């Protein structure tokens, strides 16, 4: 197990999201959402010269998973994935002007629900979350476990668990408060509501 320090501006955008009074948290779905959109389309396009990009797994979807008994929200897409330079140096620099530019907008009046037109729109899972566990595996590399619960750090390690065969997970561990997003009803309204466009199957798995 690997530990890491978020980039400055990511630890302070993450600090804000989670002590801000925000009543609009249902946000947080659709910009996962979105984030497992792009990675479906990559892998999309990818395949489109090189088919055999999809032998790790030809379904295109994402899969919606409350889990009430461990209060957690599962978000599965069979995107790209990512690979460990992914995890531990890529998105956070690709991430990193747009974090910044949020912030300078959050000092000018603009609100929280504008997160995602500057690509960050991922850290909204901390609205929810006390901690997210992320489980990816991309074809040209093992599958990993990444996690923070924020407070300034997160870990990577190889992951030994159930194989995922091509894509990423986001397993968001709800705070006490947060359980309306476990529920059947208040999940497809959200999706109805923010995520009407998506050019992939959202499939919503029921509990028993
Ligand atoms: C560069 N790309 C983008 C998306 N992708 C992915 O595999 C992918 C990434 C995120 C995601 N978006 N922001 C973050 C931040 C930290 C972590 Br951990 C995951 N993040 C996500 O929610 C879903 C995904 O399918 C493929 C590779």
């Amino acid at each position: 197990v690997e530990t890491f320090a978020f980039q400055a501006e990511i630890a302070q955008l993450m600090s804000l999201i989670i002590n801000t009074f925000y009543s609009n948290k249902e946000i947080f779905l659709r910009e996962l959402i979105s984030n497992s959109s792009d990675a479906l389309d990559k892998i999309r396009y990818e395949s489109l010269t090189d088919p055999s990009k999809l032998d790790s797994g030809k379904e295109l979807h994402i899969n919606l998973i409350p889990n009430k008994q461990d209060r957690t929200l599962t978000i599965v897409d069979t995107g790209i994935g990512m690979t460990k330079a992914d995890l531990i140096n890529n998105l956070g620099t690709i991430a990193k002007s747009g974090t910044k530019a949020f912030m300078e907008a959050l000092q000018a009046g603009a609100d929280i629900s504008m997160i995602g037109q500057f690509g960050v729109g991922f850290y909204s899972a901390y609205l929810v979350a006390e901690k997210v566990t992320v489980i990816t595996k991309h074809n040209d590399d093992e599958q990993y476990a990444w996690e923070s619960s924020a407070g300034g750090s997160f870990t990577v390690r190889t992951d030994t668990g159930e194989p995922m065969g091509r894509g990423t997970k986001v397993i968001l561990h709800l705070k006490e408060d947060q359980t309306e997003y476990l529920e059947e009803r208040r999940i497809k309204e959200i999706v109805k509501k923010h995520s009407q466009f998506i050019g992939y199957p959202i499939t919503l798995f029921v509990e028993k």
